[PDB]
């Protein structure tokens, strides 16, 4: 039988790191997605995401939603992308584009959002 859930979600977007691989810098963000503000009785999860991924995210939320206007992630066409203000910008804006989507009626129970917020968690 079935527990009942409110289905909300509590999102937070920090610690904005570097990703160093073999053949590409980018940057990260780490994304701790909580069920509810108790101790017990939830999900927890935390990830990490660099743009790219949040840009996934929002075309398979559109093509499932066409009707929409999913909200947006503006980016403008070597040193930028890893200045200060330029993170922290993003920073801010990612926050505010997974709360919208969180809070939203239909796009919060989207199966790719569910994936984007849990596939490789960390501990």
């Amino acid at each position: 039988m079935d527990e009942p859930d409110l289905k909300d979600l509590f999102i937070t977007v920090d610690e904005p790191e570097s990703h160093v691989t073999t053949i590409e810098t980018f940057i990260t963000y780490r994304i701790i997605t909580k069920t509810s503000r108790g101790e017990f009785d939830s999900s927890e999860f935390e990830v990490r995401r660099r743009y790219q991924d949040f840009l996934w995210l929002k075309g398979k939320l559109e093509e499932a939603h066409p009707t929409l206007i999913i909200p947006p992630l503006p980016e403008k066409f070597m040193v930028e992308r890893f200045n200060d203000d330029f993170i922290e910008t993003r920073r801010k804006a990612l926050h505010k584009f997974l709360n919208r989507i969180a809070d939203h009626p239909t796009l919060t129970f989207n199966e790719d959002f569910k994936i984007f917020l849990t596939a490789q968690a960390w501990e």
